């Protein structure tokens, strides 16, 4: 792809994490920790779920970030309305406000209801994720295999300003504790 030039640098909003999430000094980078992470609670906060969104809200224009995701084992990745609930339980599609892919068990599916194989032959270790918002695109690249095609979702009804959306999954296992970063343009 040619996407690389809307490059934005994208930073993580502590207000919306949920509160056992850890975010680095710079904004960059976001884990699960192991216990409460000793904040109030407050509205913006995702309850239910291990989530966080960027600081970043877009209502125009063609947006590109990247994410690298080495050594997890699961993680979920994309954008969402502002306006997306925060509470309670809920399933990531489109009717609800988000557009997402994700990787669980050992397989990666995009965010339809119900949900959509994908498929890759190179694992990524980082996703890059592309928005226009004139064209309602949001599309998915496996930059470890030199930028292919993951996954499009078209014909996007965003209805509202756009965050940058992540959850860095539960660690039952004790093999997910690795961080969700954003990569260096
Ligand atoms: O989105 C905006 C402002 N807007 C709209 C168009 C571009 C822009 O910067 N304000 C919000 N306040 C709270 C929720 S969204
Ligand atoms: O779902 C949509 C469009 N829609 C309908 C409801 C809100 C929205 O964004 N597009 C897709 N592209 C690929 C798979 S689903």
């Amino acid at each position: 792809h040619h996407h690389h030039h809307h490059m934005v640098h994208i930073t993580l909003d502590r207000n919306t994490a949920n509160s056992w999430l850890i975010i680095s000094k710079d904004r960059r980078q976001v884990r699960m920790g192991d216990t409460h992470q000793n904040v109030s609670d407050n509205k913006e906060r995702f309850s239910n779920y291990p989530m966080v969104l960027g600081a970043q809200r877009f209502s125009s224009g063609k947006m590109y970030w990247e994410v690298d995701v080495t050594q997890k084992e699961a993680w979920d990745l994309g954008v969402c309305r502002d306006s997306v609930q925060r509470k309670g339980q809920f399933s990531l599609s489109p009717e609800n406000g988000f557009w997402t892919i994700w990787l669980w068990q050992d397989s990666y599916e995009a965010g339809t209801s119900p949900q959509t194989t994908l498929h890759i032959q190179v694992p990524p270790c980082q996703i890059g994720i592309f928005v226009d918002y004139e064209a309602g695109v949001v599309s998915f690249y496996n930059i470890t295999d030199h930028g292919s095609l993951i996954y499009t979702f078209s014909e996007c009804v965003f209805a509202g300003p756009l965050r940058p959306f992540f959850n860095v999954g539960f660690n039952y296992s004790g093999g997910n504790a690795a961080p969700l970063k954003l990569c260096p343009l």
